[PDB]
């Protein structure tokens, strides 16, 4: 409303796919940096039955301006299809972090 | 304001996040509820420093819902003031955020 | 957006340092409270290299307010010159516990 830059959070199946997508979108810039946690648990249901997959976080430090295109990224290489995809607005920050994202990105 | 919230949360060990996601989630009430392994939380509270172990939640959402959700875990958490804040959510892929919406009857 | 409060987001090279600086920031009563989870991997771009660092990351919970000290603080105990360091808004919750951080930055 609106953001110069996102926090994106997403999951993996795995830590090797996070890894691979991870590096991928630091590779091509799309992303500045890429964290990816240890193994969360996800609790959701499907869709009568209440479900438990064991999962790798990842956080995508990025520019509004560039999510169309990590979003087409990320979820082309995820296996699921509707993967865990959302992001929450950055407010403010150190700003010479702030404009590394900024530099960082193909604009 | 926001169609869609990220919550975060803290339960004291993993029985009793567990039991709280579930809880929710056989509700309706989070589409997902995300439980990461233990996390140091630093707080005053003597006017001294404290360190409990603690596990950390995440909750997605309707903003609609967010009462219930509010009360279900604060009502089932052992803590008289346990730690819960929302984040908005203002994107994501357009089907992850509409299964979030389904999902909730309301 | 203009939140009372914010959730702010860092990483520190390994958890000591993020020890000292959690508890620097709770003893100044900048922040109520601080987070500091497990390791994770960090991926990002130096020198046209792909580099991973395996970091602590942190969560900061506090008053809009207290922003500039905080980072004058966690920015100058860091030990890179360009920590990740980013708020997002906390639009809502648990009132009481909002309150607790309200009441624990002195006025």
């Amino acid at each position: 409303y609106k953001p110069e830059q996102l926090l994106i959070f997403t999951t993996c199946p795995d830590a090797d796919i996070a890894c691979r997508i991870a590096t991928a979108l630091v590779e091509a810039k799309l992303a500045a940096c890429v964290q990816i946690g240890q193994a969360v648990e996800s609790i959701y249901q499907w869709d009568n039955n209440i479900c438990q997959s064991h999962e790798v976080p990842m956080q995508i430090k990025c520019m509004t301006t560039d999510y169309p295109a990590i979003e087409q990224l990320v979820i082309t290489m995820h296996p699921y299809e509707v993967p865990e995809f959302i992001a929450t607005p950055i407010i403010g920050g150190f700003g010479p972090y702030l404009q590394w994202i900024k530099d960082n990105s193909p604009s």
